[PDB]
């Protein structure tokens, strides 16, 4: 629940998320793309063609998605981790401040 500038955590956070690596969408995109020079070329009436299902199944094609300012919040995340850190730390510091000089031998050399 947030939005605002982030540390260089930020950029790895979204690429955690997203597909990193190649992945698989290179073959993805391709096909899309041959799938659409079919749709193109089978929608023509030429000497000799025929398809009803291409037209019924042409209106799948819509597709255009836009951005948008809302969805997740890393800011949440770190926050947590943040948050976390300080009474792990507070936690430890207490413990050793008090062994170094309490719960240990005088150290007499």
């Amino acid at each position: 629940m947030s939005d605002a500038g982030r540390k260089g955590f930020g950029e790895k956070a979204s690429e955690a998320l997203k597909p990193d690596s190649q992945k698989s969408y290179a073959e993805q995109g391709k096909e899309y793309i041959t799938d659409k020079a079919d749709k193109v070329a089978g929608k023509v009436q030429p000497e000799d063609n025929k398809g009803v299902f291409q037209g019924v199944h042409d209106s799948a094609e819509k597709g255009k998605d836009n951005a948008e300012g809302q969805g997740e919040s890393l800011a949440d995340q770190a926050r947590d981790y943040m948050g976390a850190a300080k009474s792990k730390l507070n936690d430890a510091v207490e413990y050793v401040s008090g062994r170094v000089h309490g719960e240990e031998d005088p150290t007499k050399k």
